[PDB]
């Protein structure tokens, strides 16, 4: 019996320039029990714990003040307000790379959406698959 | 209403209220304790034995550098009950500062490993640091524990 | 739980290679040559942590990458993958973990460039849990 429990794992578009767009119609991402991907977000389907999680990975040729940042948020139905629930900022300054990997576990209520950020998209790096993606899985 | 699982977790933060001190919370919004995880003293408490992955993200930033050296360092330890003794089980330690008479910057430190605990286990994530520590934001700074 | 699951960890006394040792394997999941072998068809949890250490800087420029692959039972994708560049010792993690649907067969590789830069504890591993 398949598993019934939401789940996304979404992936950023490499084509897409000046923006950090998400695809669930790419080889190895998925919208699955309920997820929906809306307005660049998730939704979710049913109150619970879920893991949320993403990744990005910045790269710069050289170093010209650079600060990166990348941030998950919530928008609760309820409240209708968007907060930050896992964000990172790096300050990096030959080529550098710089991976964000933000994961943690959260209550969630039927209706919440979810989105995942970045402020710099320029520097985003798309050279190889599974370097940009975010998702949730239903404990 | 599909059932919850009953695995211990949690995910605490930093009190934005407590500058000059890393105080964790799980009575704060998006915070959590679930499946019998406490939080005593500042420190997570394990309610089985079992291996699970514990987690935790600190923002450091500063203007500029300054004339002494700084070193930022953020430590996981452990406490069990038949060795009630602090024992670290990860670390880091950067060095921000590698100015002429003063740009931002930031370091974020993550740690994370997989660990048999034992019932009871006491679990501190703490830094040298605290006037250091950014929560201009919430998500920034963070621990948790999930029971494999 | 009858659910697939593995988690392995790196053998701290192996020479400039990253090997994965059996930690837990249950419910069918096996470690053949260095990759995880999936029992059964579904959705899988993958996750995976390496920390890379030097003393200092040298002329080249060093580049480390992670990588977790998955190998079609049916020909290797990238799943989830990092780079990163660390230029006194510096120490760098990188740490992956995401949902896949996958198929009975189907061979899980964990793999960086640069084993001579691994830093060896409870931080180094590889492994999946079934949905
Ligand atoms: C880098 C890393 N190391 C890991 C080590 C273990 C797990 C993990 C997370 C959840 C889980 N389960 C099975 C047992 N009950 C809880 C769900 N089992 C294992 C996740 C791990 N991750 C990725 C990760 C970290 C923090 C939150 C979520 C994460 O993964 C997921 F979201 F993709």
């Amino acid at each position: 019996t398949p598993s019934d429990k939401p789940v996304a794992h979404v992936v950023a578009n490499p084509q897409a320039e000046g923006q950090l767009q998400w695809l669930n119609r790419r080889a190895n991402a998925l919208l699955a029990n309920g997820v929906e991907l809306r307005d660049n977000q998730l939704v979710v389907p049913s109150e619970g714990l879920y893991l949320i999680y993403s990744q990005v990975l910045f790269k710069g040729q050289g170093c010209p003040h650079v600060l990166l940042t990348h941030t998950i948020s919530r928008i609760a139905v309820s409240y209708q307000t968007k907060v930050n629930l896992l964000s990172a900022i790096k300050s990096p300054c030959k080529p550098w790379y710089e991976p964000i990997y933000l994961g943690g576990v959260f209550q969630l209520e039927k209706g919440d959406r979810l989105s995942a950020e970045i402020n710099r998209p320029d520097y985003l790096d798309f050279a190889e698959s599974g370097q940009v993606y975010f998702g949730i899985i239903a404990l």
